[PDB]
């Protein structure tokens, strides 16, 4: 899981 800094996201699933 994964949502944290809407304006700056990674790469989740």
């Amino acid at each position: 899981i994964c949502v944290v800094q809407d304006w700056g996201h990674h790469r989740c699933t």
